[PDB]
């Protein structure tokens, strides 16, 4: 049962490192960790420059560092097509993780 905690998650600075802690994942599955936002209804765009892949361990956990930015160039789809700029002080952004099947979780973050 996926659950995630992002610390810290509010009053963040541009270029700040946060820790993403997840539990209840499937051991051995690769999860994509990243900062994302809804760019268009039904379309999520994320920062491909700061995203990373981590395999969940035998306990179904992942603990990863992620650098977040108050504005980023979002990529959409599986081929990573550039969409454009996302400003997280105007739209809601999140940090979280998900597998290729969409299993995962995310937490909304805010910048100072
Ligand atoms: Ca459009």
């Amino acid at each position: 049962a996926p659950g995630v905690t992002v610390t810290p998650a509010t009053g963040l600075s541009n270029g700040q490192t946060v820790t993403v802690s997840a539990t209840g994942l499937t051991p051995g599955t690769v999860y994509h960790v990243g900062q994302c936002a809804v760019v268009e209804p039904g379309v999520i765009g994320c920062d491909a420059t700061t995203s990373t892949d981590v395999t969940a361990d035998a306990a179904g956990k992942i603990t990863a560092q992620l650098k977040v930015h108050s504005s980023f160039q979002a990529v959409v789809g599986a081929d990573g097509t550039p969409w454009g700029t996302v400003n997280c002080k105007v739209v809601s952004c999140s940090a979280g993780l998900g597998s290729d099947s969409g299993e995962g979780a995310a937490q909304a973050i805010t910048f100072a």
